[PDB]
C-alpha cells in the first residue's frame, strides 16, 4: 500500500545500464531494491572484444554472486526477487558485435545476450543509426532481423533511425523495443520518437521503455523527479498501459572519456554530437534512488495496478513473448 | 609495328585480375607479355585474413620472383618492362578490410596496397554496391575516401552501384576509376553502368576499364573478342580516349566454390546472383592471350597511340596522378 511497501513487494526492473562496473554499483541496484536490469556489455566493439566483455562481465557477477546473478530466462527474474538479489541480463547496443556472421547471433544467446539493438547512431551491415542520413534496412539486416526471432534475442531500436526503425518492425515475428527514448513531442532532438513513431511500435505489439537522459528532456539538467513522470505519462498516453515500461540508461560511475566515446563514431571518429554536461532528474540521481520512481508516478494519480506495470510487469511479458521461456 | 611488335613493345596491364596464384598462372601472365595487374587480395574478408592473403601473396612473389616483383609506385611499371618480368598490383575489391579502423588505409598502403574498392555487392560501413537499394556513402565513408586520397590509395567503383559511386566521386578529390565494367546501354544488368555514369565519371577526371565477363556481355557465353572490342569502343566513345583501359575479369584456375562465394553476401548468406555457366569470350579465354586484344583493336582501326593507351598508358597515367608518383 504505501509508497515503499509496493516498489518492496514489486518487480523493477530497467531497461538500460550502462555504469562501470563494481561491487559498489552491485550495492546500489540492492539499496534500489532493482530485480532485474538490460546490463550494456558492447556498443562499438566487434565480436572478440565484445565476448571480453562477456568474460570481464561473467567475473564480476561470480565474485559478488551474493548480490546479483546472471538473467537468461524470466524465471531468472522471479528467482532474483526471491532470492533478494538484482538479475542482470546482458544486452548489446549495436548489431556489429555479429560482424558478418549470422551465426553469432546463437553463440551470443548461448552466452547470456538477450537484448539487442540493430545500429548505434550511425551506418551498420544491417541498418543506420539515428544521426545521419538513414538508409533503411539491409538485405543482411533482414537475416539478421530473422536469426534474433528464431534465437529469442529481441530487437531494440532506440539508437535506430526511423527509415530502418520501420521496417524492423514490420519485419519481425517478434515483439520489439525502444529500451531507452524519449518523446520528441517534448523536446526535438535526433533521438527522442515523434507521436507517430511512438504509436506505431505499439500497435504493432510493440514495447517502449522510457528514459530519462538530460540532453534529451524538454528542461535538460533542470528536470526533476516529476519532470520524469511528466514524460512516462506523454508516452503511455499513445503507447498505452501495456506496452510501456522504464529505460533510465543510467551512467553511473562513468567518466569523460567515456562519453567522448559514446559521441564520436566508431568511438573515436568525428564528431557525432555533444550532450552537455551529464546531469540525471532530481530525485533520481543514482540507481539506488529507483524507489522515488514508485512513490512519485504513486502520488501522482497513476493507480497500484498501472504502476506494477510501468516498473516491471510489461517488461516481463514482452521478455516472456520474446524469448517462448 | 605488326600487332605482335606492337603489344610486345608495349606497356600492357589489366585493370583486375581475381585468379587463383600460382607459378602456372605467373608465366602465363609473361605469355601475355602483361607488364603489370591489379589483383585482388580481398572482397569478403576483413582486416586480418586480408593480412593473410597478403603474406601469402608476398610469399609467392618472393618464391617466383624471376617471374613477378611487387608494384608499388609507376616506377615499378617500368622496372617490369625492364626486366620482362610483371608486376602485381595488390588490390582490394571491398572496402571491409579496414573494418572501423580509418588508420588500417595507411596500414595497407604501407603494405603494399594500391586501390580499392569501396563496397562488394551489398551494404557496406561506407556504402551500398550494386544489388541492393543504394543508401549513399556514409560519414564513415567520407572518412575513408578523405584518408585514400592523402595516402595514396585510389577508389574503385566498379561494383559499387549508382548513388554511394556517384557522391564518391564527387567527394575524392584524385581520379576514381571503374576498374572492371561493360556498358549497360549493350546488356542491361545491376553491375552494368549507364550512358549517363559513364559520362559523368570521365567529365570528373574519373577512370573506367572495360572488364569481358560472360554475364555482363550483350552476346553472353556466345561473345568472341570482336564483341569485346565493339565494348571497348562503345565505352571509349563517350569517355574519350584518355579515360578508358582495360580490366579483364579474369578467374583463371578458379572453381565451384569460388564463384558460390562471389555471389552469396558475406560469402555464404543469401544468393545475391546467379553468372551461370562461366566462358570467356572466344579468342582471349586466358591471360596467355593477351596480345590477340591488341591485334583485334589494331584490326578493327584503332590507331597506333590510341591502342598503346587502351592497352596500358592510360592506366599508368591516372595511377602515375593517385599516387603522386
Amino acid at each position: 500500500l504505501s509508497p515503499a511497501e509496493l516498489h518492496a513487494d514489486s518487480i523493477v526492473i530497467d531497461g538500460l545500464i550502462i555504469a562501470k562496473w563494481n561491487r559498489e554499483l552491485f550495492e546500489d541496484m540492492r539499496k534500489g531494491g532493482l530485480t532485474a536490469a538490460n546490463c550494456t556489455v558492447s556498443v562499438w566493439e566487434g565480436f572478440q572484444a565484445t565476448v571480453n566483455n562477456i568474460t570481464a562481465s561473467n567475473k564480476l557477477i561470480r565474485d559478488n554472486s551474493d548480490l546479483v546473478i546472471p538473467v537468461r530466462s524470466t524465471a531468472d527474474i522471479r528467482k532474483a526477487k526471491e532470492q533478494g538479489k538484482t538479475g542482470i541480463l546482458y544486452g548489446f547496443q549495436n548489431a556489429h558485435a555479429f560482424e558478418d556472421q549470422i551465426g553469432y547471433v546463437e553463440v551470443f544467446k548461448q552466452l547470456g545476450v538477450g537484448i539487442v539493438q540493430m545500429c548505434y547512431n550511425t551506418q551498420n551491415l544491417v541498418g543506420t543509426g539515428c544521426y545521419e542520413r538513414d538508409g533503411g534496412l539491409s538485405g543482411f539486416g533482414r537475416e539478421i532481423v530473422a536469426e534474433m526471432n528464431r534465437v529469442g534475442i529481441m530487437c531494440d531500436l532506440s539508437h535506430v533511425g526511423s527509415k530502418t526503425s520501420e521496417e524492423v518492425i514490420l519485419e519481425s515475428k517478434k515483439p520489439v523495443c525502444y529500451s531507452h527514448c524519449l518523446p520528441s513531442g517534448l523536446k526535438e532532438h535526433p533521438r527522442n520518437k515523434s507521436d507517430e513513431e511512438l504509436k506505431f511500435i505499439a500497435d504493432h505489439g510493440g514495447f517502449v521503455g522510457v528514459t530519462m537522459f538530460a540532453p534529451f528532456l524538454k528542461k535538460g539538467i533542470d528536470s526533476t523527479i516529476d519532470d520524469y513522470a511528466e514524460a512516462i505519462e506523454y508516452v503511455m498516453n499513445i503507447v498505452g498501459e501495456d506496452a510501456i515500461g522504464i529505460g533510465t540508461d543510467f551512467t553511473q560511475g562513468h567518466g569523460h572519456d567515456f562519453f567522448e566515446w559514446l559521441t564520436h563514431d566508431k568511438g573515436y571518429a568525428r564528431r557525432l554530437t555533444n550532450f552537455g554536461k551529464i546531469v540525471n532528474p532530481l530525485g533520481i540521481r543514482t540507481v539506488g534512488e529507483f524507489p522515488n520512481l514508485t512513490e512519485t508516478l504513486l502520488k501522482r494519480g497513476m493507480p497500484e495496478r498501472v504502476v506494477r506495470k510501468v516498473m516491471g510487469e510489461n517488461w516481463v511479458r514482452v521478455l516472456r513473448d520474446v524469448w517462448g521461456e
